[PDB]
């Protein structure tokens, strides 16, 4: 079944405005290291990562599990397990359990239905990814700043937190407040030349 | 070099109003596969395009082209070879067409330096993941809609686009405003707890 799509639309004028506006917003996004424990109610986190729920994905499977960590003994031995393989290959990770949340993505290669059977499920690096993104873009509108980590160690991130096998550890992200007076490096993002090419 | 970070912040009450607020606007974003072929400045598609350049990167890379194509011959031929492929193993495609831009995504797998050596980029599916995520985040917030696509025929859209070969395209994005009375699957999102875990 179909139904008819329900969106608003504006002229050229209000798009080149919006579009603008919203660049500028984005632009002063930064990934940020060291944040507040000032406390952010669990409502906030939580429309949030259903917004990154609200991705697109290969054939509607939304092939993703979002585990939110704000325990502070699970958030400890993360940080522990976390610190100790970082060494042995700065490795100094206190964010991983000041900031008040952490949202650790998993991606979904099959499902299993309730009869044991697998299916394959589509394009889910893309789509997961995809739904990162969405989630970043949320935590920034809320007033957020984040941390977009690797997730590691992998293996002890999936048995903590008791994920099937189905599943496996794609993203790591601190959420909080930042830290007062918090730095960030003094980067350039690429110019338009060095990123886009337009055909006619 | 550091530099302080320059963000807004806000109170819990606003951080539960705005994050609601989101949640219901990105909700509305549905996959659309029936354009208008109503004109769009170019303006608008730099700004979304630079917008999804903003994205966080593994090692502040960037990995990543965004190839805007408008010309009518080439998305001509990009449709011909798209609907062809899909046939051999619905395959009608005039969105390919009918749609005023498509943005296709290619991923940067390494740089090459101007003195012929190469350097390895880092976590680029998931970085250009991220980067499709704000795209389309930004695509929505225009007030426009788009079909998030496969990135087929690899082969030909490398060579008609004349992308070098440290990329490989990574997905394909017509974008416009809906035909009138655009339909859309009758799809339901997975629940709270279908996508959610919550330690504590
Ligand atoms: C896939 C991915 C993985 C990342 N992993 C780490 C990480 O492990 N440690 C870290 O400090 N930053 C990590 N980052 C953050 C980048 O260093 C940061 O995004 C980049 O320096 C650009 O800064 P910006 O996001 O403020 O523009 C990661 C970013 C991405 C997209
Ligand atoms: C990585 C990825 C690839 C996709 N490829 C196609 C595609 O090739 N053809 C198509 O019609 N839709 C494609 N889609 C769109 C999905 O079918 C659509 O997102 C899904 O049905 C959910 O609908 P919604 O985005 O309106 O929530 C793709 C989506 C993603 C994330
Ligand atoms: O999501 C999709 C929809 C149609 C064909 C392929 C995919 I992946
Ligand atoms: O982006 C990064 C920053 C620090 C360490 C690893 C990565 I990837």
């Amino acid at each position: 079944a179909f139904i008819p799509y329900a969106g608003a639309q504006f002229e050229p004028e209000e798009m080149l405005s919006k579009s603008a506006e919203y660049y500028q917003f984005m632009d002063h996004r930064r990934t940020v290291r060291e944040f507040s424990n000032r406390a952010i109610p669990l409502e906030v986190i939580e429309n949030i990562v259903m917004t990154a729920s609200t991705a697109p994905s290969g054939a509607h499977k939304q092939p993703w599990t979002f585990v939110v960590v704000s325990d502070p003994q699970i958030k400890a031995k993360i940080r522990q397990a976390a610190e100790k393989e970082e060494f042995e290959s700065d490795w100094h990770k206190p964010f991983l359990e000041i900031a008040p949340y952490l949202i650790v993505v998993f991606r979904k290669a099959y499902d299993v239905l309730p009869d044991g059977t697998q299916r394959k499920n589509y394009y889910v690096q893309e789509s997961v990814g995809i739904a990162c993104g969405f989630l970043l873009a949320a935590i920034h509108q809320a007033g957020l700043v984040a941390l977009t980590h690797t997730p590691s160690p992998m293996n002890f991130l999936q048995k903590i937190l008791q994920r099937p096998e189905n599943e496996r550890p794609f993203l790591l992200v601190p959420v909080g407040y930042p830290a007062e007076g918090a730095m960030v490096p003094d980067l350039q993002r690429k110019d338009k030349a060095a990123v886009m090419v337009v055909y006619h």
